[PDB]
């Protein structure tokens, strides 16, 4: 039985299916994510190195749900025009649960064929897993600005970037107080 349940099961009707999808997608798209022992575990999840494979999947589903909370408040339809440009000089449009954009997302191999695909919560969450799989495993840590460079998921998502703000503070607090982490 699960020890940790993601926050979207509290908020959205389809949240249990989102979890089912994320556990599957972590197996397939997050194998490197699930092998990292992150250097900032003392902040995010003090007992991380003791977690089983299944527990690490529960952990990452929960953290993803806390990112979704502050990126989109669980609104898969969300579409937000940013103040920075894509490769054509057009304003980037961030989409869906994790506020991913189509050009940047597809660079990770997410294979969005239409902008509408980013509003499919399952495709959106899969892409988030690909992004984490790349940076958390490359950088060996979940977040943080280290020696002048943002690391891990903080490379992509503002809510993972340390600052005196509700999103980051909540994500860290909720993570480190998970029973499996504490």
């Amino acid at each position: 039985s699960r020890e940790v349940i993601p926050l979207w099961e509290d908020k959205v009707a389809d949240g249990k299916a989102w979890s089912t999808h994320v556990y599957s997608a972590l197996d397939k798209l997050g194998p490197n994510l699930l092998d990292v022992i992150p250097a900032d575990r003392s902040l995010f999840c003090p007992k991380y190195s003791s977690l089983s494979y299944a527990q690490r999947k529960q952990y990452w589903a929960f953290v993803l749900s806390s990112m979704v909370r502050f990126e989109s408040n669980f609104k898969t339809a969300m579409s937000y025009t940013e103040d920075f440009n894509d490769s054509n000089g057009n304003r980037v449009i961030s989409r869906g649960l994790l506020q991913i954009s189509i050009e940047s997302g597809n660079a990770y191999g997410c294979g969005f064929k239409s902008t509408k695909d980013l509003h499919d919560p399952l495709q959106n969450l899969s892409c988030g897993i690909r992004i984490l799989d790349r940076w958390v495993s490359r950088d060996g840590r979940i977040a943080g600005k280290v020696d002048g460079a943002w690391k891990g998921g903080a490379r992509y998502w503002s809510v993972l970037r340390a600052g005196d703000k509700t999103s980051y503070k909540s994500i860290v607090s909720w993570s480190q107080n998970l029973s499996i982490c504490k």
